[PDB]
């Protein structure tokens, strides 16, 4: 999430691809 | 606040408004 930003949707890129993006906020829940 | 940068304060600058700055995580305590 730190190195891309969310805009428009998937239905509109030409071309996109579907792909996991890394939360860094994810594996801080267990602290 | 990843699209604005805190600094000063709000009796310097002219012209300044009031309004809500919204922290994504906030609503990320929950979990």
């Amino acid at each position: 999430t730190d190195n891309t930003f969310v805009s428009g949707n998937c239905d509109v890129v030409i071309g996109i691809v579907n792909n996991t993006v890394y939360d860094p906020l994810q594996p801080e829940l267990d602290s």
